């Protein structure tokens, strides 16, 4: 049984004053919230226990949205980050949650997309031992984690936002822990950063031979939405193949559907109140349509 | 002395589940809250004491992301619409606002762009009897109110929302007023649609010869952020100009500044707490150099 | 086994008048290189290394002055003519020759696909030996396409070519794989109501001798086509934040020449080096050192 | 009688390969020509009789696009420039074309929109001595030439892409010229960038205090299609006006009616061989409605 956890809390000074009045995590990515897209990826891999962590103003925002998860077939839970003191703090906040089960952290802002991505999910979440992360080819290594890898393809080193990065693979926003991680966070001191950081545990695991790096293939689109140029990106992304497939990205209900989380009859019930848009037109259909 | 009001409430159902956590007024266009775009209109009007008309949820954000606009030589004040009952209602509401001052009235969710937009505001701020509205050439003018013309280009006739469109020109949502129309709104009575048409007030006006109605020309940029595909392309719009240029669209503190209602000094207050993003970095440079 | 390829890439390009009275459709930019590289690089990855390109009479030079004979991309391109318009079908009569009595593969000059593992699902496709390989992809507006219906079972059970009621949401995408019988079934063929030799009747023809293969090409998957005005920005959109979050390039010939192995790094370094002034012959170079997994 | 000139030459090697298959220029911009735009901005500043230079290989390619201009009311000639070495050499490739008249020259890939463009393009036009110039603020101004004002609002120097540009000011693609023209452009020697500038030209005019620089406001879009990334955001652009509001941007045969070089029977001609399409059908649509 893996454990889900949904980091969505963050500091807010880049974007103002536009997440003045709203956190970034709850901006719309073209037709639907940001954590929508995060939530997805965590149902895809098979995972129905979530933890949301956010900060003490935005927590409550999420509770009204999402409330318990339960018309979706989930199990949300929520708890707060008095201060964004690094992404590892999620695993000592999370501590009580994760109990002795296997877990795996999402980053609010991050939007995975592309074909087989469940089955990549699946495979990560099905290795009991160590923990996996995905390596991503980008442009600006710098922004990120960075994992560099030997002449056999072999992940020998990470770095968190190097001044001089030793490859253009970042890792990205998404791991899967087995239960040696809370111990290995509690471990952590702050880096010059100031952050509990996330590398660092990962790096935890590298040393002792338990960390499975898997390349995120260039097909595969990984998106970061904490820009507004990014988000603005993001947006056109989704629309660019909503609009051509008549499918929606990261519709949690479907999910749900298809996972067979909730039946049809429950399906019917969420899409009336949204039956006055396209999104409860969207959720009616499916339950007459087969979609391969 | 005229007196402004922002109608920034409506319904959402259109645009959730993304309008789920966020009102659309409050969602960023590109890289600020979309309020920012209908205020610095009337801002560009000469304009200083604005009333904020919004849900009864809303109003408090509102307050929040504003507060009394002492900080930008401003004078808001707020009240609440409790159901979307119609533009026209804006006069009820803000009776008592207004008193017996002269008015404009723009839509939350409407952003206007062009050459000499403060020359156009101008002079409709100046027409001290009867009332002025924009005309505007569209693609859909079925969407909108519909003006119509006569050969000699007077307007002839408006409907609201028209199954067969007079004319592909709608009426956009700016509007300027005299004395005149809360007697006039407090004598309406709701359409067929159930609202109380701001079309309605324009057509008391036009039946007595006092409604001035000028062609804002296709050169200016008119665009509304009412579905996902506006927002996004109204986001691309503004940062294409925004990046192209150096110079931001709709910043209320720049405007304030150049308008002389705020001073060097109470600029310089205002950029420190957002020195460190983008927006803070460009409030300070503004004060180092001419912008023509 | 060899198989060869053609991409159709003629067409009068009127939905997107006037940009296309100055080219055709397919030498039109998508982002930043021409229209046409994107079907080569289907192709190509489908382990195809020669291939005919058929375009108008007006086109076709334009064509062989960006392409040339395809050897410094270790290709071996050829150019033929169509007359006129007159149907995806006339791709198998004009390249006879061309075919021979090998397997084939035509893709349409203006569909762009791009995804995840797109290159093993090309290769299953393209090592087939027997049969027509065709894929199915659901999309907003069936009725501009070529429409695949299933039945219950998931076995596909009749085509249309753009049908006012589209049986489902799945449109033939313009991606097909032939074994030896096309040439004689396009020989056949009569004009149809819409006055085309229809690549749908072809596959018609497969059908209903148990002989056509309908994959479906999931979501996971762009396939994109730049026929209309709004279409091309989108799918110019789709590449460039692709290619700006990565430090990638779709659909370069140059590198997955390198990468099947079809030229070698000294060959490479060659075809950068007039390049080198922009971004795209950096990109190149900086293929040469740097492993992309 | 001014005449004009298109530079539409150039290697375009920032757009490689794209401009492997074609000249820069007949790229389109989302739905015509490029070089539709730089004419559409002569004839809308009354100029009909108009010089195309470009290279060797594409001269004829222009030619077989746009003729002879008599369609349009206009007098298109045409002349190779063997190769890029500078905007000046428009003058000495066009010396015979401009005769004893005055002139303009407008960039091939410089795109212009806004409000009341038309009346700035007659007040420079109409002018019959000096150059005219246009400044407008952007981001990069290392990338253009610059020109700085003194504490008066007086232009006091240009620089052709200085590393340290001394204010945020760009000369935009279009200039005005009286009769001097053609001889200061004779006494140019090729810059240290290897080329005969058109910066040059302009500060022979300034140094005789004959140099009028006019500022074109922020409410102006002016792009140019030189990156691959600015030529889809001119895309975009032009791609939201024109969807919302039914109106195309630099539609030579719209502009040609409406300053009455072709009447209505011609227009209805050049729609015909356009029908079947959007373009055609708009055209088409001119005929019978009005537009202000
Ligand atoms: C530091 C911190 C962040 N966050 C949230 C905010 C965002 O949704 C998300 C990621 O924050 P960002 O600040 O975009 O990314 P950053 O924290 O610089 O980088 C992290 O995220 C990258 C992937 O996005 C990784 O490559 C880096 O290794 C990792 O450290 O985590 C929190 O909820 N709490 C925190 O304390
Ligand atoms: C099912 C579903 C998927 N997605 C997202 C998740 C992924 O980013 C992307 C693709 O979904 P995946 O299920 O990973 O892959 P997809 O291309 O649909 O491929 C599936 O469908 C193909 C066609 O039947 C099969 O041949 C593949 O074996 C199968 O994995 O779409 C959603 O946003 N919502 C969904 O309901
Ligand atoms: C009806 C109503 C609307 N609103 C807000 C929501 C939006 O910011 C803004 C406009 O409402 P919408 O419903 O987008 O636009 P719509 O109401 O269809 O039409 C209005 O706005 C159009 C232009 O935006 C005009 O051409 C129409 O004449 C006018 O009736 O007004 C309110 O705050 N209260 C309301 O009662
Ligand atoms: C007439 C016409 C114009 N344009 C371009 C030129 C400009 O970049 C932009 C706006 O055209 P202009 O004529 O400069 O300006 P516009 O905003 O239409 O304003 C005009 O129309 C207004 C409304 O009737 C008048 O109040 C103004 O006096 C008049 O100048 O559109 C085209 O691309 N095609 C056209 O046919
Ligand atoms: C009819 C015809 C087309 N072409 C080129 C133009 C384009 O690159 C490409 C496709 O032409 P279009 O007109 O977009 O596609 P269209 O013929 O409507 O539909 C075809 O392509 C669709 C996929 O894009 C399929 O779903 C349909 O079954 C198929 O008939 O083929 C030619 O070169 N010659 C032709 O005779
Ligand atoms: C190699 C290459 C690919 N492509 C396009 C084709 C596809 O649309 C997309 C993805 O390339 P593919 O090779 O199909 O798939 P990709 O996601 O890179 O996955 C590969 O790389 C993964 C990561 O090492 C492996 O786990 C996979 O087994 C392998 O198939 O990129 C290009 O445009 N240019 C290329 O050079
Ligand atoms: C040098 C040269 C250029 N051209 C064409 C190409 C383009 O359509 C147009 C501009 O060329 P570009 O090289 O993009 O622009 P660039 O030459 O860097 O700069 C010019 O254009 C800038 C404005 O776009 C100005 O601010 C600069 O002062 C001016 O020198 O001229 C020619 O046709 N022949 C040429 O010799
Ligand atoms: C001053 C200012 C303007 N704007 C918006 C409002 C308009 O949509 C657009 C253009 O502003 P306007 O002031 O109406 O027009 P603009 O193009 O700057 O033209 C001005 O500056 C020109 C150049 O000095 C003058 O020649 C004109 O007479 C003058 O009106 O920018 C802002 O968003 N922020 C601002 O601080």
């Amino acid at each position: 049984k893996r454990k889900g956890i949904i980091l969505a809390g963050g500091s807010g000074t880049r974007l103002h004053p536009a997440t003045l009045a709203i956190s970034k995590q709850l901006l719309p990515v073209y037709d639907k919230p940001m954590i929508y897209y995060p939530l997805s990826t965590l149902m895809l891999a098979g995972i129905r226990e979530i933890l949301i962590i956010s900060t003490p103003q935005d927590t409550p925002r999420f509770q009204q949205l999402l409330g318990d998860g339960s018309n979706w077939g989930l199990d949300l839970q929520y708890a707060v980050q008095p201060s964004p003191d690094g992404l590892a703090q999620a695993f000592l906040i999370g501590e009580s949650f994760i109990g002795n089960d296997l877990s795996a952290l999402v980053l609010g802002d991050n939007l995975y997309y592309g074909h087989d991505f469940h089955e990549l999910l699946g495979s990560a979440s099905q290795r009991q031992t160590g923990a996996s992360v995905f390596a991503y080819h980008v442009l600006d290594p710098e922004r990120y984690g960075v994992v560099e890898f030997d002449q056999g393809g072999k992940a020998i080193s990470l770095e968190e936002k190097p001044l001089e990065p030793k490859s253009n693979y970042a890792v990205t926003g998404l791991y899967f822990y087995d239960q040696q991680v809370v111990d290995i966070a509690r471990d952590l001191k702050p880096s010059p950063r100031g952050e509990l950081e996330i590398t660092d545990v990962n790096r935890a695991y590298l040393e002792r031979g338990q960390l499975s790096v898997e390349i995120m293939g260039r097909g595969y689109a990984w998106l970061d939405t904490g820009t507004h140029d990014s988000l603005l990106e993001a947006g056109q992304f989704i629309a660019t193949l909503e609009n051509r497939q008549g499918l929606k990205v990261a519709c949690p209900e479907e999910i749900a559907y298809r996972q067979k989380w909730i039946d049809a009859a429950q399906l019917e019930k969420l899409a009336a109140p949204l039956a006055k848009n396209g999104y409860g037109q969207y959720l009616k259909r499916l339950l007459t349509e087969t979609v391969y």
